[PDB]
């Protein structure tokens, strides 16, 4: 699940009702595990479910799994710090 294309392919059977797009999930390192709306990050193995309207996957990534190596490398410690309430 190291590549964007491999993560995107797992969303081929992603439910239509979920108000979060596969493109944005896969960019933030998530892939659909083929269960409800459960996704896991390829890097930290952080699991996320119950995706609501207006959810930004990068924000959810930094909110619940701030120590993820991929999240830090892509978004940076400053972004992670902000999401954790540190300005
Ligand atoms: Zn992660």
């Amino acid at each position: 699940m190291q590549t964007h294309a491999a993560r995107m392919r797992t969303f081929m059977y992603w439910p239509s009702s979920v108000p979060v797009q596969p493109e944005q999930l896969a960019s933030a390192g998530f892939y659909y595990v083929g269960r409800n709306d459960d996704v896991k990050c390829f890097c930290c193995d952080g699991g996320l479910r119950c995706w609501e309207s207006g959810d930004d996957p990068w924000v959810e990534h930094a909110k619940w799994f701030p120590r993820c190596e991929f999240l830090i490398r892509m978004k940076g410690q400053e972004f992670v710090d902000e999401i954790q309430g540190r300005y």
